[PDB]
């Protein structure tokens, strides 16, 4: 009944729901029965339109943001018309007829079925497209060249391929519950902050003490004080800290740092062995006091400061660490932070044309620019008029005071009406810098108000990283996540993976699980779906444990061996077939075929595997998936990477510049192992080379790349090769210079078929390179020209987008990314893309660059 369904979700997650109900903490409870709120209303929205609306759930229509086409893109068109065919199963032999139209690129799905209906009727309204050799349907009235699969089609050349089928064969297929579980003013308090550190437990150099510092994001609200220093045994310090801030003027997302560090003396050398941070006040608004323990962690790899203001909120669960015992003052009362009518009562109580254009210049400025104290000063004085250039928010919340409640006071009453600004700026308000509930709650407004489905696909990875950055387990951002997830099941795919793939981390663990737990209780029966991936995913987890570990030198016969012997067990066979892709759930992984899939030569000996697609209509997009498995690198590296090359893209398309980009999917499913999206029909440079090379001969030659090309595409399509060549080429170029992508040898570097250069493994960025083989496909015989030009453009519409750029990687400073770990690291983009020069100035550092 319910043991059945929380037996599922525990599996899902990796952990037993009832290690939930054995949480004492308040919050955790409280979470789990006040977020159920949002699982019904998701559950409402599917309900609405029944069944069409729970169709469009399971099956969402995969759009782009924009219905208006690039001018390059609707020249790809025959005069404004795209050419489709309609494929239809006919019953007996199920034989596929095809019907060919010529149809307006934005034509509603029910126009084409009744022009297919039309062509058919030449030898009404309850069918529905669907794409050929995926379960991807057309089932909302986009215009069609909307759909990113016929939008791709124009673009790739190929012609689209779509199946008619009754609308009540896919709704007959469509599967028909609440759990068991479900004063002072802070303002009042005359006295100074003060907190007691008692002692320390598990801490068996010379001398040892407690730094602690009051926080407000990674921003000190007074200065950091230090316990003495004690020699190491498990220290009593039984010493109250006395900050120099009061009580009223604390904010409501002021935090404790603290860290247990150690001298050693030589200068004097201080280390942090372990870190802590403490919400000052609670999920209900209470500010703490009594008695506290707090269970320390290790301190992160390249940390460098003593404390980690960054880092996660709360004890340690694993109980046998280092444990502080801290004390804070009783006012003979619960304090509580004032509601949003006094600070509004306070606020009140508290109280040129070239100022216009210096706040207009600031206002422009990239989220990692310096902003003086005389800006600070500035910007506040004008705090009024602020609110008619939105997009200066960012940069007047870092002018406020936040330990002065007076002028927090004022900011909230201008956040409470500023105007919503676009989601790309809203997202900076996300970050670590901006822990204020009401400037967060403002940019999840926004969020709501203007994200589409496709740009919360886009930007996930980044929106479940920052909610590491949230004080309480229940918030705006979390609702808003969970909402979408249970409304849109491609997002659900995505946000129950990159949740389960940090599962390992157990500063987010009791988070993301709880998380988990509620969204797995209300998605339905793609819980059954994500059960078969999650099983799948643990027996290549061990197959490639064994590989590495046992056979990690054996030849590559003698591991396939093994591989065909572990997949004659009935478990393995049954949990290696037959589940969806978790790299796109739209593809079916049918049966292995074992005889095309390998043990990879390649470090840590990824296995490349390859499944038939089980769709009737295979053929019409490709007969079998293929697909690397990794255990050993952390791909979320190559994940944002990918990521930042589509995105990248996206603005070089929208503004004229057809610059052909291969962001394949790559997902991170735990720890250090994931999925790669094998691109079919393409060849390292390498390989090209060791194919115009003979046995015995050079493996080094710069025109056997130019000669592959040729061989390849030859008569007209000779001309198209070398115009995608070229265009994929200077994308690339500019991608890789502008991220700072390392190890880019012949082996790194791919080519299709077509022409089309992309790049792979991206272990290496934050910190140019060109070939002559390159150059000779591509010396200036007016083809370097054209692509020189092609360079300076791409280059530019980057650097015009620079803020979401630098607010992505922002994002993400709290992954534990190595290459990723302070803002210092996000400052390599602010150098390439030059944004401290002119736009005339950049691109001439750029073109210095491109020669050199
Ligand atoms: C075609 N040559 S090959 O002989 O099959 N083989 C020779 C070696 C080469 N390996 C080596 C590593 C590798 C990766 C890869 C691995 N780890 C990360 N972190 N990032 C990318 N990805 C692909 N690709 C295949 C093309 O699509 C995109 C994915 N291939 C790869 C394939």
């Amino acid at each position: 009944e319910e043991k059945i369904l929380n037996r599922e979700i525990g599996f899902a997650i990796g952990m037993p729901v009832c290690e939930f109900d054995m949480v004492k903490d308040p919050e955790v409870q409280d979470f789990r029965r006040n977020i159920l709120n949002v699982c019904k209303e998701a559950v409402d929205l599917r309900d609405l339109n029944s069944p069409h609306s729970r169709a469009m759930y399971v099956y969402p229509p995969n759009v782009e943001s924009s219905p208006e086409l690039p001018k390059h893109i609707y020249n790809k068109l025959d005069k404004g018309q795209i050419i489709v065919v309609i494929w239809v199963i006919v019953s007996p032999n199920n034989d596929k007829q095809k019907y060919t139209l010529k149809i307006n690129h934005d034509c509603v799905p029910e126009q084409v079925i009744a022009e297919a209906i039309r062509k058919k009727t030449r030898s009404q309204g309850k069918y529905i497209l669907k794409v050929c050799g995926c379960d991807e349907y057309f089932l909302e009235k986009y215009p069609l060249s909307q759909y990113k699969y016929i939008r791709s089609c124009i673009m790739l050349g190929r012609m689209p391929n779509l199946m008619l089928m009754a609308k009540e064969s896919l709704y007959s297929q469509l599967p028909m519950t609440m759990p068991s579980y479900s004063t002072k003013s802070l303002w009042v308090i005359n006295s100074a902050l003060r907190i007691k550190i008692l002692c320390a437990t598990y801490v068996n150099i010379d001398k040892i003490y407690v730094r602690t510092g009051i926080y407000h994001g990674g921003e000190p609200l007074c200065d950091n004080v230090n316990t003495q220093r004690v020699p190491c045994s498990n220290p009593r310090w039984n010493e109250w800290l006395n900050y120099d801030i009061y009580i009223p003027d604390l904010p409501r997302a002021a935090r404790l740092c603290l860290s247990i560090c150690s001298v050693k003396g030589r200068k004097e050398e201080h280390c942090p062995l372990a870190w802590g941070n403490i919400n000052l006040f609670d999920y209900t608004d209470t500010l703490v006091s009594g008695k506290m323990a707090l269970n320390l962690w290790p301190v992160p790899h390249g940390l460098e400061d003593l404390l980690n203001p960054i880092g996660v909120t709360g004890s340690n669960p694993n109980k046998e660490t280092p444990c502080l015992e801290l004390e804070f003052d009783w006012f003979s009362s619960v304090v509580k932070f004032p509601d949003m009518s006094v600070i509004e009562e306070h606020a009140n109580w508290s109280v040129r044309e070239n100022d216009k254009e210096q706040l207009k210049a600031i206002s422009t400025r990239d989220p990692l620019s310096e902003i003086t104290e005389q800006e600070k000063d500035f910007l506040w004085s004008h705090r009024h008029y602020c609110v008619t250039i939105p997009e200066i928010l960012p940069k007047l919340l870092l002018s406020v005071k936040w330990n002065s409640r007076d002028e927090v006071a004022q900011m909230y009453c201008l956040v409470k009406d500023w105007p919503p600004i676009k989601p790309e700026q809203a997202m900076e308000l996300l970050d670590c810098n901006y822990p204020d509930p009401m400037v967060r709650g403002f940019a999840v407004r926004c969020l709501e108000k203007y994200l589409t489905d496709d740009k919360l696909s886009q930007y996930l990875i980044q929106l479940v990283q920052v909610l590491k950055y949230e004080q309480y387990l229940d918030n705006l951002l979390v609702r808003f996540l969970l909402k979408k997830a249970l409304t849109n099941q491609r997002i659900g795919h995505f946000f129950f993976w990159h949740l389960k793939s940090e599962m390992h981390n157990k500063t987010v663990s009791q988070r993301f699980g709880l998380l988990l737990e509620s969204y797995c209780r209300a998605c339905g029966m793609y819980l059954k779906h994500l059960n078969r991936q999650v099983e799948a995913m643990e027996k290549l987890i061990n197959l490639t444990d064994i590989l590495k570990q046992e056979k990690k030198d054996e030849t590559q016969k003698v591991q396939m061996k093994f591989l065909v012997e572990q997949m004659r067990r009935p478990d393995f066979m049954d949990a290696l077939q037959g589940f969806l892709s978790p790299l796109n759930p739209a593809h079916q992984l049918g049966n292995l075929r074992l005889e095309e899939c390998r043990i990879m030569s390649s470090a840590k000996r990824p296995l490349w595997l390859n499944w038939e697609n089980p769709d009737i209509m295979s053929e019409l997009l490709f007969q079998n998936n293929e697909i690397i498995f990794k255990n050993g690198d952390d791909l979320r590296q190559d994940m944002l990477t990918l990521q930042i090359i589509r995105i990248m893209e996206n603005i070089w398309q929208n503004q004229g510049l057809d610059l052909r980009m291969l962001p394949y999917g790559c997902l991170s499913i735990g720890d250090c192992v994931g999925l790669i999206e094998v691109v079919r029909n393409s060849h390292t440079i390498m390989q090209i080379q060791c194919k115009g090379g003979l046995k015995g001969a050079l493996q080094f030659n710069s025109h056997t790349l130019h000669q592959w090309l040729k061989d390849k595409n030859k008569g007209e399509i000779y001309d198209a090769a070398i115009d995608l060549f070229t265009r994929s080429c200077a994308g690339y170029c500019v991608a890789t210079f502008i991220l700072g992508i390392g190890d880019r040898h012949n082996s790194n570097i791919m080519v299709k078929d077509d022409g089309q250069l992309f790049h792979i493994d991206f272990g290496h960025f934050l910190d140019f390179v060109l070939t002559q083989d390159f150059l000779i496909v591509i010396t200036k015989t007016r083809e370097f020209e054209r692509f020189q030009e092609m360079c300076y453009k791409a280059y530019l519409a980057i650097r015009q987008h620079a803020n979401l750029f630098i607010n992505l990687f922002s994002m993400m400073l709290g992954s534990g990314m190595p290459e990723l770990q302070s803002f210092d690291d996000i400052a390599y983009i602010r150098k390439t893309l030059a944004l401290d020069k002119t736009e005339q100035e950049a691109l001439e550092y750029f073109m210095k660059q491109m020669n050199d």
